[PDB]
């Protein structure tokens, strides 16, 4: 038999076009299932699509969900865990295979086994330009590691013709979750959510306070540009406007195409008064959850292509193809030794940060409902410190309890 397996997802463009691709071979390389991808729009439009689909019981089988919908997927009822796909389609299932710091996003906090699979995953990285730094006197292959070394360099930067010292765009929310996990801190009580909806936000203590008035400090000096409006820190980056900025893995295919410069890719600067730092990135992007309500076959289709895409090839031409981060440790190592890291330099930086150190109960992602609308909050609050409105504290303290009340009404909204 051939047994269709449809697979709802987000992915426009060259993305969808590699997507289907993938598909393609797996459909070759296991000609009794049929994997078939469909556009069904962005982010929020495919979650309520394939939620409302399966109310009627014509869900997809397979549903691609954005980071932030992790908690939303969980709470439908209407998902089968990944962990569970493969043991009931008999399939062995090594769950060692992922680096820890991209499928720990997506796992379950009792078991540790994985509920839905990361697919696109990116990470921030400090992207910055090399021949900016040579000219400012700074070593062009020293990036600052700290954000106090980002603060004077950005000064030095400036000072030595530079537009824009250093760059950060709108993902404000995405910046501070990073920060906190990079630096040793949670997000949020209960593990950064993993244990309980009965969380709480946790972001407005002293190394997020103190690195946001920095952040304001160099504001009002000139030497960091608040840009607001999508992937404009990227294109002020790569159009030689902006020394350096943090933006996600996944531009540096964007920034080698457009950059006319000698750029480099640094990780993350850290709090250099943080003990605990550098700790780990979190990811973003999205993973592939599995839904409730089919046949065996479908079961046994739906593994072998999960498998397909993190087999050590597939996921090494995902990771070189699209930018997003290879999925596992193997993937990473294979394009390594394929020599990508040499046309590409820069391109294993975002690995590196996931595996700067093991991750600790509270890192390994953020796991909250109504997460989208907390970040749209996030945002917007760091946007009143930018603006003079706000202090760093108020912003933060402001968030928080916002933030909590949407907490509350996800946790209710959970409850019979």
């Amino acid at each position: 038999s051939v047994t269709t397996i449809p697979f709802w997802h987000s992915m426009e463009g060259e993305l969808g076009k590699e997507v289907d691709s993938l598909a393609q071979r797996f459909n070759a390389e296991n000609p009794d299932y049929k994997i078939v991808p469909t556009y069904k729009g962005n982010y929020e439009q495919n979650l309520s699509a394939g939620i409302a689909a399966f109310r009627t019981g014509n869900a997809p089988a397979i549903l691609q969900v954005y980071e932030v919908g992790t908690a939303t997927m969980m709470a439908s009822k209407a998902i089968k865990p990944v962990y569970d796909v493969f043991k009931e389609a008999g399939i062995q299932f090594d769950e060692s295979q992922f680096v820890p710091t991209v499928s720990g996003y997506y796992s379950d906090s009792k078991t540790g086994h994985l509920l839905s699979q990361p697919f696109n995953s990116s990470t921030p990285v400090l992207y910055y330009n090399k021949d900016a730094f040579k000219k400012a006197g700074l070593d062009p292959e020293q990036p600052p590691k700290t954000w106090q070394d980002l603060a004077d360099y950005a000064a030095k930067l400036k000072a030595s013709g530079m537009k824009c010292g250093y760059a950060s765009g709108s993902q404000g929310s995405i910046q501070l979750e990073n920060f906190s996990a990079w630096n040793g801190l949670p997000f949020a009580s209960k593990n950064n959510g993993f244990d309980g909806t009965d969380a709480v936000l946790e972001f407005n203590k002293p190394e997020q306070v103190k690195h946001i008035a920095m952040l304001e400090e160099m504001n009002k000096k000139g030497d960091f540009s608040y840009v607001g409006r999508k992937d404009e820190s990227t294109e002020k980056f790569y159009n030689g406007d902006c020394a350096m900025t943090t933006a996600s893995s996944g531009s540096l295919a964007n920034i080698r195409e457009y950059a006319k410069f000698n750029y480099g890719v640094g990780m993350m600067p850290y709090d250099a008064d943080a003990k605990d730092a550098p700790q780990n990135a979190i990811i973003g992007g999205a993973s592939l959850w599995v839904m409730q309500g089919k046949d065996k076959e479908t079961y046994t289709g739906v593994a072998k292509f999960l498998d397909f895409l993190a087999k050590p090839e597939n996921a090494a031409e995902w990771h070189q193809k699209t930018g997003y981060l290879p999925i596992t440790k193997a993937a990473y190592d294979l394009t390594r030794e394929q020599g990508f890291y040499e046309k590409n330099p820069g391109a294993d930086t975002a690995t590196r940060q996931m595996l700067n150190k093991p991750p600790l109960p509270f890192t390994k992602g953020l796991r909250l409902g109504n997460m989208p609308q907390i970040r749209v909050i996030v945002d917007e609050e760091l946007e009143s410190v930018w603006t003079g409105k706000k202090t760093p504290q108020q912003a933060l303290d402001t968030a928080v309890e916002r933030g909590n009340q949407l907490l509350r009404r996800f946790e209710k909204s959970t409850k019979s």
